[PDB]
């Protein structure tokens, strides 16, 4: 019993955080096999920063000029690319401690683990998810970029976040690992609009499933209600809207406690428009979206 | 900017974990030289879990009865003792990836990171604090029992957590890494009380240091109190009673955000009188009380 924001084990990650310098700026690199990934505003001045023209700015850097360095051991970079907005530093060495694993691009809705690091070196581990409006609400500082967000499949490592900027309010955002950014982010220090965030419904309804299974009943209620009436809720709370294939996710939580969807869904519109009164869910005041299905089932059965 | 339960990368600790197996029973034990340590109910059967007698049961057990299994190899047992509630399997091969550690008895109201573990196997990683009571709020399933708690100084692993039992309540016990339990708890099936938990009050003002630090300012007043009359308020709301030792450690960061702590005291005494008003700190509607003023200043301060 129990249920906590749980991180995936950090070890296998933690192992392939190199530390990547470019003139006077440090930020974090992933090494796999001979290939060193990070942000590409590595090669940025502090001039540069409101505007750089990446490709003129990396046309003036050689191998030589990107410092690698794995623990206290350099690395000898023999190549340098752009792609979109990682940098790909081709090193001599393949990593020994290489993990099997994936580039995955995940969905809005979805969650990951981050190691967050500073100087090649990894500080904390976190649960976060991707927002609906693609930013993650993470915990960053000076020297975190290159940070990566990740999930485990026994022995495989599916990377998925590169962590590169933090926006004037205080979101973050980044890249998949092809340096594509998640949402509409450019990497420039600019004002960016991170779009309106609505509550991952599907996520909460799991998370109202998981208190089921932990002894928290109280929010249950004798009532039902259909997908339109739900989502009528759902609009007027900024929730997104419940979909076939989410409550076809949510079939195994339902099985598993003997609650219907939609009688869930009944006991979530009630805590929408009644708030929840002083109570508590799970030790939350307010309702979490950063559980998927998935996140549940394998907290609620120990998947290693 | 950004605050999130942070626990400590797990890598360390993964290179630690052994699955323990004895008679039908197994568990997590955790490797470091040639020392096997793990809860001593491994040697428990389904009918002995209301009263053992452990010494009774560990006579009746030799070396080759407890299959330790690192990974897919067999470690060789060539010796076995019991300390406390903890057994200590010797094993003829030293881990060769013990990291430095150390093994300490926290205090309560401080906090550490757990890796829960089923088959000797990471499944997650989270951060907890030792209550008052000295139970912990974990996330924990059969076969969950010897999934270890702990704190990094660098390079070194101080463990101070070993996990033996849920109550009925859903709440969790154990021992430090010398077998001693935190709290009046023993290592029976049997209903225990866990006494009242009160809030750690040190943490929930460093909390509030934390939030100030990351924008939220909301709920900062133009009051002040004194440390008898805040304890007024405290003992009122089951809140532990703030020391001068306190109000010491949270001197840096008292001059860290220029909000003296009586001030701060005065911004608690009214959110506790008065409540949230449907508002939120640092994503919260709940005053949270499990990060240590340690714990601010590391992830407001990025320590690696
Ligand atoms: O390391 C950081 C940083 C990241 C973060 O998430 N939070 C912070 C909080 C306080 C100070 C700094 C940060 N940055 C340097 C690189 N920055 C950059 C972006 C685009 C183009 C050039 C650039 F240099 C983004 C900012
Ligand atoms: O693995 C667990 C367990 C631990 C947990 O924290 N939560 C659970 C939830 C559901 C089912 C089991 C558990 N237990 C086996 C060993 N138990 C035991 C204690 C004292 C003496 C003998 C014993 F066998 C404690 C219970």
């Amino acid at each position: 019993s129990g249920f906590r924001k749980m991180a995936f084990p950090s070890g296998k990650v933690e192992g392939c955080m190199v530390q990547v310098t470019c003139g006077t700026t440090t930020l974090n690199g992933l090494w796999l096999d001979d290939v060193v990934y990070c942000p590409r505003h590595v090669i940025c001045t502090s001039e540069d920063m409101l505007n750089p023209n990446y490709e003129d700015l990396l046309i003036r850097k050689s191998n030589h000029n990107f410092l690698v360095q794995a623990g206290n051991v350099q690395l000898r970079v023999i190549g340098h690319s752009m792609q979109n907005c990682v940098l790909k530093l081709k090193v001599d060495t393949a990593n020994p401690k290489t993990p099997k694993y994936k580039f995955v691009r995940i969905q809005p809705g979805q969650t990951f683990s981050v190691l967050a690091c500073y100087n090649g070196s990894p500080s904390g581990v976190y649960q976060c998810a991707m927002r609906p409006n693609f930013t993650i609400k993470g915990s960053f500082l000076n020297g975190s970029c290159g940070s990566v967000g990740f999930n485990i499949d026994y022995d495989c490592v599916s990377f998925c976040y590169m962590h590169h900027m933090e926006l004037p309010t205080g979101v973050h955002a980044g890249t998949d690992l092809e340096g594509n950014f998640y949402g509409p982010f450019v990497d420039r220090q600019t004002a960016q609009a991170a779009g309106t965030d609505t509550t991952i419904t599907v996520n909460v309804l799991a998370w109202l499933y998981a208190a089921v299974i932990n002894g928290d009943r109280w929010f249950l209620n004798r009532f039902t209600t259909t997908l339109n009436d739900f989502n009528l809720v759902a609009m007027k709370y900024n929730y997104e809207p419940l979909t076939q294939d989410h409550v076809d996710i949510l079939g195994p939580l339902s099985a598993q406690t003997g609650i219907a969807v939609l009688d869930m869904c009944a006991s979530l519109k009630e805590l929408l428009q009644n708030g929840m009164n002083g109570r508590t869910i799970l030790g939350s005041a307010l309702l979490e979206d950063e559980f998927t299905p998935f996140d549940v089932v394998r907290q609620c059965s120990g998947v290693t």
